[PDB]
C-alpha cells in the first residue's frame, strides 16, 4: 500500500535523481533499492517506476493502461509532433499512421527492405575489412553509421552515407542535439532555444525537402500513397514529416545500441560468440545473405533478444490508467496516474529469469512461448509497442550474422562497460580489433 | 555422399536390427561402426541415424527440420494421443497445449512444485533409512517409485503412493505393458491387441477419472490444463486432449526422470572421488531438514552429476525429425522433403569431436560451464520448441532427490554392480543395487 520513494531534494522532490547522465541506470539501482514500484516526484508530476513482471504485466493491460507521452517522449514530439511515437493512442494521427505504416512493417515487408539493409551492411563490413593491422571498431559509431543509413535508405530511398563520413549528417548531428536538448530539459537558455528551433528547422528542412523531391521499395511510398483503411484518409505531409523525423529517430538509435550491446556481450561470452558466429557461418552460406537466412539465424536472434534482456535501448515506456484501477491489488490508481515501465529492470525480474538474470544466456530465448507473459518488453506494449521491432531486428540479425561470418572480434581494450545514456543507451567507448576471416562479399 | 547402411537382411533390409534387447545400444554400436550417419531401412521405411554434433546442429535447425513421430511416438500416440510428446507441430493441439502448458514449466513455477516433490524425495529418504541393516536398495525402482508420485504429485495432486507398494501401480503396469507393445510392434510383420486396449482403457479410465473428479484449485498441472487458455488461439484444453496431456505427463514425467536418477546414482558410486564432491556439496548447501527451492538450485556439482549422467546415458534416447524441405546435410548428405532423422543421443554424446577422447568417463566437471559446450552438443531434451517441456522439472527434481540421497547416505556399489541397461522406449541400469548407510541426519 505505501509506496517506496528515493530520497528528496526538498521542493525539488526525487527530480535531482535524474539530474546524472546515467539516470535508468540511476533508476535501475532505486529500483534494487526500493523494489517493484516506487513513485517518483518532480515539481507537478507524479509517476510510478515499475520493475517486476508482476505488476508490468497490469500495466500491459490495455483496457486498464494506455500509453502515456513521458516528459521525455513529449520534448520529442516538439520536433517529431504526432508521429507514431510521440502521439497519444487517441489522437486521430497515430491509429491512421499506424494502420499505414503496419503493412510497411510487417514481417512481409521485409523482404523488400532487405537488399537495402544490406547494401548498408555490406558497407559495415567493407569498412572493417579495409581497416589496417592494430586499427580497431568503434562499435557504437560504427552500428550507428550502419542503423542511420539502413533507415535512411530503407525508409526513404536516402543515403546519409555514414561510412564516408566522420563528422556525421548534418541531420544527424541536429537531432542528437535536439535530442539531447530534450533529454537536458527533463533534468533542468535561449541559446539552448535557439539552438533547438534551429535544429528542428535542419531535421524538418531535410524531411520536407525529400518529401516534395519524391516510387521506390521504403516507408516514404507508402507514406505519400497509403491510406488508411479506417478513415480512408491519407497521412497529411506534415504528419509524414514527423513519421520521417520519426523513424530516422526511432529507426537507427536504440537499433544502433542493440547491435552496440549485443556485440559487446558476444565478446564479453566467447563461448556464446562462437556459438553465434558458427551459426553464422552454417546459415550465411551466400556472399550476400537473403532475408531467409536472416530469418534462419535462429541464435543470433536469441543473442539480440538476450542484448534486449540486459540493455533495452529504449529502457523505458510510459503509461497512464484508463480509469481509477487498483495495482498489483494494493496501489491505487486514480484515472491519469503515471506508470514508468523501468525496461531493464523488469528483465532482470529475479521471480521470471531466475537469479542469474545478469549473465548473457540467449538460450533464455531458445522457445519465445517459454517466456511468462509481458516479461520480455524491449518494443514497448500492445499497440504502442514498436512498429519497427521487425525492421530493427531483421537488420540487426542480418548486420550480426555478416559481422560474424567476416569477422573474428578481440575485446583489446577488455572494455569496461560505460552506458552512455540519451533517451538510449549505448556502450560508450566500446570498442573491439575484428580479424577478418578473409570470406568475400 | 553415399551414405553408409549397416548389414540388410533381404526383404526385411535393416529391421532385425531392432529385433533386440537392447536396440539403442545395438543402434550406437552401429553407428561406431559406420560413424556420424548412417541410413536405416525397414518395410515401409527409410531414417538416418545421426550420432555427430556436426550433422545434428543441422538437423536441429527448426527452420529445416521439425519433429517427427518415430515409429516407437506413433505406437506410443495410441495411447498418449495427440499429447505435447506424441503430436506433430503442425496439430493445432500441440502449439495450443505448448503455450498453455509452458507457464506450468517454468523454472518459477517448479518453485510451486517444490515442496510436492520434497513431499516424494522424503518418503524416499525415510524409505531408506528405515531399511534394515546388509538390507538393500533396488535403485531404478525406488527411482521410479519416486518419479511417479512426484509427476503424480505435482501434476495432479494424485498420490500413487509407490512407496507403499512392491508390485506397481495398476496405471504403471498397463503404461508399461502398452509401452512393451508399442516398442514390440516395431516388429510386427489378436490377444496383444485386445491386451493393449485394455492397457489404454486402464489408464484412459483412472485419468478420465480424476478430470471428472478435478472443483477443487490445486497448484499442479491439472489446473493449468482445466483453466489455461492459449494466448494464440484463445482456447483451452478440450478433456479429450486434456486425458492425452495427463497420460503423456503421466509417461513422460517419471520413468526418463527415474532413468537419470538410476544413471546418476550408478555412476556417482562408480566415481567415489565424483560421489564424495557431489556428498560433500549436498552437506555444505543442504543445511536444512527440508531442501528448499534456492538450495536446490545451488546443488550445481549435483546438476553437473546429472548433466553427464544425461550425457552417457540420455534415457530418452533418441528423437526423430523430418525435412521439413529439400536441404543437404552437412554438404553431402542431400535430403528430400519428408525424409526422416533419428538423433541417436548417447552416440552425439560422445562425439569425440566436442566433448575429447574420455567420452566414457563420467566426468561432471565438463559441465562446470556449460555454456562451453557447443550448440547442440548436448540433447539429452530434445531440441528447439520440440524439446522436453519438463526438463527443468526433471532436473529440479532429480537435484532435489539426488542431493538429499547424497545428504543422508553414504552409498556402497555393494555388488560390484556391472551396468545392465534395460532398455524400453527409454533407458535403465536394470538390476542396479546399492546399500545405504544412513548419515544418521533427521528430516
Ligand atoms: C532494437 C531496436 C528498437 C528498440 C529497442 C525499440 C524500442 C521501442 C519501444 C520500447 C517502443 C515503445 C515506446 C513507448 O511506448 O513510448 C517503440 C516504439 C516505436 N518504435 Fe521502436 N525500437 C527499436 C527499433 C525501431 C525501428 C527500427 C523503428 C522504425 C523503422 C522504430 C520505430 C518505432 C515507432 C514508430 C514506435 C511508436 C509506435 C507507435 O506507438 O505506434 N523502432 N520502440
Ligand atoms: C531426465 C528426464 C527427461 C529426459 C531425458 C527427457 C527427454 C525428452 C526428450 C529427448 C524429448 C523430445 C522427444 C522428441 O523430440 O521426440 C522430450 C519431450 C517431452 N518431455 Fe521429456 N524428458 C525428461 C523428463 C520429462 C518430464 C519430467 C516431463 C514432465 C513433467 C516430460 C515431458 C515431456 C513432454 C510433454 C515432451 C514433449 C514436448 C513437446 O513436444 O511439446 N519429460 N523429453
Amino acid at each position: 500500500k505505501e509506496m517506496p520513494q528515493p530520497k528528496t531534494f526538498g521542493e525539488l522532490k526525487n527530480l535531482p535523481l535524474l539530474n546524472t547522465d546515467k539516470p535508468v541506470q540511476a533508476l535501475m539501482k532505486i529500483a534494487d533499492e526500493l523494489g517493484e514500484i516506487f513513485k517518483f516526484e518532480a515539481p507537478g508530476r507524479v509517476t510510478r517506476y515499475l520493475s517486476s513482471q508482476r505488476l508490468i504485466k497490469e500495466a500491459c493491460d490495455e483496457s486498464r493502461f494506455d500509453k502515456n507521452l513521458s516528459q521525455a517522449l513529449k520534448f520529442v514530439r516538439d520536433f517529431a509532433g504526432d508521429g507514431l511515437a510521440t502521439s497519444w493512442t487517441h489522437e486521430k494521427n497515430w491509429k491512421k499512421a499506424h494502420n499505414i505504416l503496419l503493412p510497411s512493417f510487417s514481417q512481409q515487408a521485409m523482404k523488400g527492405y532487405h537488399a537495402m539493409m544490406v547494401d548498408i551492411a555490406v558497407q559495415l563490413v567493407q569498412k572493417w575489412e579495409r581497416l589496417n593491422a592494430d586499427e580497431h571498431i568503434e562499435v557504437p559509431e560504427d552500428m550507428t553509421r550502419l542503423t542511420l543509413d539502413t533507415i535512411g535508405l530503407c525508409g526513404f530511398n536516402y543515403r546519409f552515407n555514414s561510412f564516408y563520413r566522420d563528422q556525421p549528417h548534418p541531420f544527424i548531428t541536429s537531432m542528437v542535439r535536439a535530442l539531447d536538448e530534450a533529454m537536458n530539459k527533463l533534468q533542468r537558455y535561449d541559446e539552448n532555444k535557439r539552438q533547438f528551433q534551429e535544429d528542428i528547422k535542419v531535421m524538418n528542412d531535410l524531411v520536407d525537402k525529400i518529401i516534395a523531391d519524391r516510387q521506390s521499395d521504403d516507408l516514404l511510398t507508402h507514406m505519400l500513397n497509403g491510406k488508411d483503411p479506417e478513415t480512408g484518409e491519407p497521412l497529411d505531409d506534415e504528419n509524414i514529416r514527423y513519421q520521417i523525423i520519426t523513424f530516422l529517430i526511432a529507426g537507427h538509435e536504440t537499433t544502433s545500441g542493440l547491435l552496440s550491446f549485443a556485440l559487446y556481450f558476444l565478446v564479453k561470452n566467447p563461448h556464446v560468440l562462437q556459438k553465434a558466429a558458427e551459426e553464422a557461418a552454417r546459415v550465411l552460406v551466400d556472399p550476400v545473405p537473403s532475408y531467409k537466412q536472416v530469418k534462419q539465424l535462429k541464435y543470433v536472434g536469441m543473442v539480440l533478444n538476450e542484448a534486449l534482456r540486459l540493455w533495452p535501448t529504449a529502457p523505458a515506456f510510459s503509461l497512464y490508467a484508463k480509469e481509477d484501477t487498483v495495482l498489483g491489488g494494493e496501489y491505487p490508481l486514480e484515472k491519469g496516474d503515471e506508470l514508468m515501465v523501468l525496461i531493464p529492470q523488469l528483465h532482470r525480474d529475479k521471480t521470471i529469469w531466475g537469479d542469474d538474470v545478469e549473465e548473457f544466456r540467449p538460450e533464455r530465448f531458445e522457445n519465445p512461448s517459454a517466456i511468462p507473459q509481458h516479461a520480455f518488453k524491449p518494443f514497448g506494449n500492445g499497440q504502442r509497442a514498436c512498429i519497427g521491432q521487425q525492421f530493427a531486428l531483421h537488420e540487426a540479425t542480418l548486420v550480426l550474422g555478416m559481422m560474424l561470418k567476416h569477422f573474428d572480434f578481440e575485446d583489446h581494450t577488455n572494455y569496461e562497460l560505460d552506458i552512455k545514456e540519451t533517451l538510449t543507451l549505448k556502450p560508450e567507448g566500446f570498442v573491439v580489433k575484428a580479424k577478418s576471416k578473409k570470406i568475400p562479399l
